[PDB]
Order: C-alpha cells, then structure tokens, then sequence
C-alpha cells in the first residue's frame, strides 16, 4: 500500500536517505529548527531534489495576519502550512487564509496538541474557528485518540494529521485507526541508527495495525 | 529614556540601527527578519548593537523539545516570547526550565492585539502565567483595559504592548494603561525615515507619559 507517514524533518537528513524515503512517505513536514539550520535557500534546494505528495511547512503560525502572511510569502516551496487555531479569525487567520487561497497553498490548523499540558477546555471555540476558516486539514495529537475520533466525526472531509508517535508515546497506527489520515513522525525516524530501516519498519507496523483495526 | 521596543520584522541597515540604539529600549527580532538574513547574519547584525534587551519572537508554540531546539539556535538573545495558550506540562515547563538554566527571560503572550483574539480563555491564560512565572507578558496595546487589569494582577511583571501605530494604538496609551514598553514595527521600519519616525514617536510617548503620570 501507500505510506501514511509524514516525516517531521526537524533535523537534517542526508539527500541520500531522503531520496530513498520519497516513495515510502506521504509527505515531509519542514520544521523551524531545520529552516534555521539550513536557511530558506538551502531548505528549498534540499526539497527541490525530492518528490513527495505533500510538503508542509510547520512554523506553528500564531501571530497577527500581517506577520503570518509575511512569513509564508517567504516559503513558496511548500504545498501547505500549519497554523494555530487558538489565535482566532478576525485580523489573524482570515488574512492568512485569504492569502493562502489566493496562492493555491493549503492550510492545516492545530486542533488538539500532543503534550499533556494542552487544554481541551475550548473545543467549541476551536471547532468554530476551524469550521469558519475551512482549512484543508487539522492537527490532532496521536496521544489523544478520543479527540481524533471526535474530530473525524465533526469534520468528515477534513485531512487529519497526528503527531506524538514513537518518542511521545503513541503506538504507530493507533492514530490512523482512530480516524487520522496521516501520522507525523520525527525523532523515531531521524535519530534512528538507520532512519530508512526505521521508516520501513514503521510502515509495516502501520499496515498491520490498520488491518486489525 | 525610550519605552520603545523596535519590532524588527524586516531588515534595517546597520547604519540606521546604530543611530537607533541609543533611542530605543530594545529590539524584538521577528521571524521574517531571520528568514531573510539567516541566523548567522542576524547574530552579526544585532550583537553589534547596544540596547538593553534583545527579544527573539517566533511566537513559540510547540512541544517542549521543539521550542528548546529553536531557542538554543538563537541564544545570543536575552529574551524569548512564547504563547501561554499551549499550556504547561510538556511544553512551557520544559522551555522555562531551559531558559532559566541559561539566564534567559521568557515572555508569554497574554492578550493579543487583533479583533479575533478571544476573551474566552482569559482565566486559563492567567493561571498558566502564574504557574510559569515568566519575566514578562505580551498584552495588546489595542486592549488598554486588559493592560490595566493585567498590571494589577501581576504588578511585578514586565508588560510589553504591540499594536501601536499601524494597528490603531496611540503611542503612549499602552504605557499610560500600565505597560512598561511599547512594541512598534511598521510605523518605524516602513517610514520614509525610520530614524525620524522613532524620534517623533519617542517625543509623543514622553509627552503622554508626563500627562498620565
Ligand atoms: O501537538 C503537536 C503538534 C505538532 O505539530 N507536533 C510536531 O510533531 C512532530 C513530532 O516529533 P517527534 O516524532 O520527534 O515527537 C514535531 O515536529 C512537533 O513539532 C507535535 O509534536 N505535537
Ligand atoms: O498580539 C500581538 C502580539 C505581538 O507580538 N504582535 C507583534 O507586534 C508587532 C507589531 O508590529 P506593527 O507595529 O508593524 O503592527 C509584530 O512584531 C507582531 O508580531 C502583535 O502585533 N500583536
């Protein structure tokens, strides 16, 4: 089958390794630590040499609209961007969404985070923001499986991406089983002795889990 | 003495900054700047400057591991801004610990300046701030009543307030409402003569402060 993995590239991997990974990943999530290390120019060059379904730039955008737009205009190599939902619509997400739509870029909104300290106190407000903005997708922690299932019910056509797998405790495939489309995986791949073997192993586990699912 | 923190969200010349250094409290480094110049040239530009405080503002809003990875790359700065919404355990707690270990200041975004910022989480945010006990907080200068309220609630905290000029805030009103410093971007860096703009703004702030004091 086809991979459900989005590589969280928060640290550089060699072109050699990434080249082999191309056809065994759904996408790559480009993180701020990576871009700070390589610079925008070299980040773009790196990705140009790669062929994956989706390149997602994730700077966890959470500012006024002007600043979020200023950031994304500098990163045209991405297909999609991640922003927070909690910042709200007027003068923040509305401006960003307008710009991204005008430039044929996708938006993902952070709905529920993976760490224990995240509050789900404001799900009604968060859902309204999401419903209002109408992003391509949302981020829902793979450590919060019940939230994944809840969000999939409340948003049937939404792309759901789920991080917190491996390092943070999520067992590979549980998020997809609970309703996510893709699982975001960072350290368990890029810090592995052999990141390629790590990816191939994970793809197997996910395949197995989904079937028992 | 200046109460202005220059929001450097686009490059300005070393030439100009050197004249500005003695007429500013501090400089807030924005993400578009660092994307443009790269980290190493950002370092070079700013360490070569003499201001009281350099605050790196990438609106930190991730898990602890990632937020720490980000700030470790910009440790020349004195202070960092993070969102309070993301919560404590596994996020802000790890960041605060790391920042403390390195004698860095943390500012938490408490109330944002745009219209879409919800008052719904006011109590939750206050709790996070009490739990973390950061050096300062960010409270929108377009939200003067919130500044005053937050000043009463956290009399010992540094309050910095953006939204002055471009977003409609009148220079000095934020300080008069009880903020220590005002954050100002476009009104200065997009001015025909940024130096003149800053001097004009400093004059306006001084006049206002002398009246509200
Ligand atoms: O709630 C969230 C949202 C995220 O985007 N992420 C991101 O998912 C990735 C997880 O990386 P790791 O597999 O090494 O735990 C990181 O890029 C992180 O910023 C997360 O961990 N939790
Ligand atoms: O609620 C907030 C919080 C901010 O940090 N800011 C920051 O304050 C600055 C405002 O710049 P400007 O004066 O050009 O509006 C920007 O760096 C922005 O990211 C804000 O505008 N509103």
């Amino acid at each position: 089958l086809k991979s459900r993995v989005i590589l969280a590239m928060d640290k550089p991997l060699s072109y050699q390794v990434l080249k082999e990974m191309e056809n065994e990943l759904y996408g790559i999530k480009v993180g701020l630590p990576l871009v700070l290390d390589l610079g925008v120019d070299k980040t773009r060059e790196l990705l140009i040499g790669l062929d994956v379904e989706e390149i997602i730039v994730d700077f966890k955008l959470a500012d006024i609209g002007y600043i979020m737009k200023s950031i994304v205009e500098r990163l045209s190599f991405a297909n999609s961007f991640i922003a927070h939902s909690f910042i709200g619509v007027k003068g923040s997400l509305d401006e960003l969404k307008r710009y991204l739509d005008a430039n044929s870029k996708n938006l993902y909104l952070v709905a529920v985070m993976s760490h224990e300290g995240w509050s789900t106190l404001f799900a009604d407000y968060i859902k309204n923001v999401i419903r209002e903005i109408s992003p391509k997708g949302i981020v829902v922690g793979g450590t919060k499986l019940d939230h994944i299932t809840q969000y999939r019910r409340d948003f049937e056509k939404m792309t759901i991406v789920s991080p917190g797998m491996g390092s943070q405790g999520g067992s590979y495939g549980d998020a997809v089983c609970a309703g996510a489309d893709y699982e975001i995986i960072g350290r368990s791949i890029y810090n592995a002795g052999n990141p390629l073997t790590a990816l191939r192993t994970i793809n197997k586990i996910i395949e197995d889990k989904v079937m028992k699912c």
